[PDB]
Formats: C-alpha cells, structure tokens, sequence
C-alpha cells in the first residue's frame, strides 16, 4: 500500500520546516531554520523503523498541496504539524481547523514557557513541548513524538 503523507508548514519562521525536520524526526536534534538554508520545493521523504510496525514506513513530508493532484491523496493524510495559523490550511481539502483535525491527526510543537495562542488550545491538536536551552530533551520529545505516530498508523491499517 501507498505511502503516508505527513503535511507541516511552509512559512519558513515555522518552528519545524522542510529544512529542519530530517534532523528533528530522524537524528533527534532540534535545529533553528535561520542556521538552514530555504527548501524551495517543500518536499523530503523519510524512511522510519516502528517497534510495533514489521515493515519500515516511507513518509512523503510536504509543506504544500500543489502536488494532491487527485482527491483521494488527502486519505493518506496521517498528520499535520501546525503552528497555528489558519491562513496554513487555506488551500487544504478542509480549510477549517474543526473538520481538518477530526480528518487528521494534529500536532502542535512549541517551545516551553511560550504561550500557547488561545485559539490553539481550542483546537484538537496534540500539543508537543520543547525545551528551549536543553537540546538533549529533543531525544524524549522524538521518542514521544513516533510513539504516537505509530498509534495512528496502526490504527489507520499500516500493519
């Protein structure tokens, strides 16, 4: 069966964007976008080993929907990383936070200690905390962060 798609924002103040999230997802280690260069095309893939999951899973990572030329492309769908503005799901199949995230798995990653925007905390969206100084709780946080990708991908049939 087809590869997942995981959907993050392309805005490049964004905290996680093409440039940084092979480093954050795959070598557990936040990276600040302004020491990356810019990823005009918005795509990566990446390759993830589950404990609970035989086969590794292929993730097609965009920061844009110019290429869900069909439809049926948004079932694939399994998460969405935002960083709370709306403006980020206007060209979406559902362009409202309310049907988006009863579509799709929500995360929002955000740094300790910063407000979370009160529209936010209304949204369903799984919210996942960074320390902004200790680098070395990024190892946790990404540890967290798959156990929790893999609950949706199991339960979406991935197994």
């Amino acid at each position: 069966r087809k590869d997942p798609i995981i959907l993050i924002p392309s805005a490049a103040s964004s905290i996680l964007t093409v440039a940084n999230i092979k480093q954050f997802l795959l070598e557990s280690k936040y990276v600040n976008p302004r020491n990356l260069p810019s990823v005009p095309n918005g795509l990566v893939n990446i390759e993830k080993n589950f404990e609970r999951i035989s086969r590794p899973i292929r993730f097609i990572i965009v920061d844009n929907t110019r290429m869900f030329t069909k439809p049926e492309y948004w079932d694939r769908v399994v998460a969405i990383f935002t960083t709370g503005h709306t403006w980020q799901f206007n060209n979406y199949q559902w362009n409202s936070p309310q049907e988006l995230f009863q579509r799709c798995k929500g995360y929002y990653f955000h740094f300790a200690g910063d407000s979370v925007p009160q529209h936010v905390q209304q949204w369903n969206v799984e919210k996942v905390e960074l320390d902004k100084n200790k680098r070395f709780k990024d190892v946790e946080v990404v540890r967290y962060f798959w156990h929790s990708l893999e609950k949706e991908l199991i339960s979406r049939g991935y197994r």
